């Protein structure tokens, strides 16, 4: 699940949504909606992908 990943990987890294947002250079609010799974094709997909350290494909589907 999109949301599942985006929360749990953050938890895994030990970053809150706040530090994650900052590393990504977005804001916690975007990360909040994203965590809830509101975004599908976000402009900052690869940024999230890098900051988490997961594939685009994993974040899309799960690979």
């Amino acid at each position: 699940s999109i949301s599942s990943r985006v929360k749990s990987k953050r938890i895994q890294l030990g970053l809150n949504q706040a530090e994650l947002a900052q590393k990504v250079g977005t804001t916690q609010q975007s990360i909040e909606q994203l965590e809830n799974g509101k975004t599908k094709r976000p402009r900052f997909l690869p940024e999230l992908a890098s900051a988490l350290g997961v594939s685009v494909d994993w974040l899309l589907n799960g690979t």
